[PDB]
């Protein structure tokens, strides 16, 4: 139906299939963060019902992709399967992936440039923390071209179950500045609250005082390094999975939904949590440029830090 | 091995991966005969072992040889299986299939433009025999670019066996002008002969009447056709398979080896042969080409028909 959907899916089966054929080493090289592989196809009077008749497929440092993908224990052949069975569903845009393991969200060429930028101390943060860590995980990142149109899209692991639903839903950043949701928003199906939302409403997280500091540790760790980076408004995302509402019309696999935290045996409600930072490709000059048309990155790691500290 | 070589075979795998998701009806429409599909790939830093890392691939009328290798009753998984599970391996230029079911063919662009000038006719002719010929069988044609080399391609059914070994080899044009083997030739390992070694050597085929008259009205047709399109130049091909000979160092499947035909009871040694007509593709203008750096398409023709018809 959706063109770009079509190439970007044709585009994934391909660069996997490639790749199948390739030695993987135990590590990766530094021209591997610099690499591509490019595909532009023309058909002429041929084709014209599966797909468009011109397009290209870039795909940004494949071999870097591939080394995260396993070390965030993602096979191949399943992310292939989970992006090219069905096509991916809509809902800047991002689209799930039909069995909803992951996320297809586009981005600007600017937020490519700092991908890049990072992607070599992002691999190496992975690999010192051994891939367990709130940050996205960051699956592949490909440039798509059908006649005039270009866009550039990256895949991430979901926050949410493949599995289990979620009813209620926040975006965490614990700004000074009022952050609320607006009252057309708050009337949305399933809406997006904030911080206000949240301080207002007296949500409440029951998790158990082990899964808390664990969860505390990992955040400290990751914010940090994103602080390095100089990125910055990042939220946490905290979704909720209501046992009892979901039988209405409650166990998960941590190896598939792996941020997945059960509430502790007191909670009022059988609860899901699942916790995770979002966003992080905003560079302090880049929140600048759209500003244009008082807080840095450091002061914004100790505030969201403080604020997370409290909420759980 | 040879880049080329390699550029071919993951083509081929592409084109037919593509074509399998395809729906394929019964007819061909005009466009089909002026279709292409092409491919550009350019790696930066990236699979340099299994790939050339620049390449372009571009298959010509895509679904007219898809609608050709069904006729000859070829299923596309196993062309790609053919031509893909190894390398083709060499013997202009020829290669065999490492199943020795196809041979590819390097051919000129003029080749090209001439092939694409009888296609339909070529296919038409396909439907009105129901595949039921000794004209070469045409099932693929390519164009492989790797850097700054570009070259032609096409792919037929082997005239020989995929099983049964040849021991001795005649290219028949039945031509006035005086054709025999070179001297240097005569000692080459499986010569090719030709007609004087024929005629001199008392080379007789033992095939029973009604095997000879369905094949030679089979020829008169072909030829007819041929010579209808002002094509020249083109030869019985003639292979040999000795059952006595393979045993020291024998049925074959008619549905795969569609050349073969055995002797008749009385002959004096088990014989088995494959005649077919081959190298079709020079027109009488193209001829002189390469004259220039009496007889035309019409008297080659008879010249042709009486020669064979007098060696059976």
């Amino acid at each position: 139906s959706d063109p770009l959907l079509s190439v970007l899916m044709w585009g994934v089966n391909h660069s996997i299939n490639e790749l199948s054929h390739v030695q993987i080493p135990v590590m990766l090289m530094p021209d591997d963060f610099k690499a591509y592989s490019k595909i532009k196809v023309d058909n002429h009077l041929f084709n014209k019902e599966n797909m468009p008749s011109h397009f290209k497929f870039k795909e940004y440092c494949p071999m870097v992709f591939r080394n995260l993908r396993e070390r965030f224990g993602i096979d191949d052949q399943d992310f292939q399967n989970s992006l090219t069975r069905s096509a991916p569903l809509p809902n800047a845009r991002f689209h799930t992936s039909y069995d909803k393991r992951y996320i297809i969200k586009t981005i600007t060429s600017e937020d490519v440039a700092e991908m890049h930028n990072i992607l070599k101390k992002y691999h190496q943060y992975i690999v010192e923390c051994h891939g367990i860590t709130l940050l996205p995980q960051f699956l592949g990142m490909y440039r798509l071209n059908v006649d005039g149109v270009e866009i550039y899209v990256i895949v991430t692991r979901n926050v949410f179950s493949h599995r289990l639903s979620v009813y209620r839903k926040y975006d965490l950043k614990g700004s000074t500045v009022a952050r609320e949701a607006s009252d057309k928003e708050k009337a949305k199906e399933l809406p997006t609250l904030k911080d206000n939302d949240f301080i207002n409403e007296g949500q409440k997280i029951y998790i158990d005082d082990n899964n808390k500091k664990v969860f505390l540790e990992k955040l400290k760790k990751d914010v940090e390094f994103l602080a390095q980076l100089k990125l910055m408004d990042y939220s946490l995302l905290v979704g909720i999975h209501d046992v009892e509402r979901a039988e209405q019309e409650g166990e998960f696999d941590p190896n598939i939904d792996v941020y997945g935290i059960k509430c502790h045996e007191n909670s009022p409600r059988k609860e899901v949590y699942f916790m995770a930072i979002i966003d992080i490709l905003t560079h302090y000059d880049a929140k600048k440029k759209a500003a244009h048309a008082t807080v840095n990155p450091e002061q914004y790691s100790k505030r969201f830090l403080d604020f997370i500290g409290h909420i759980l």
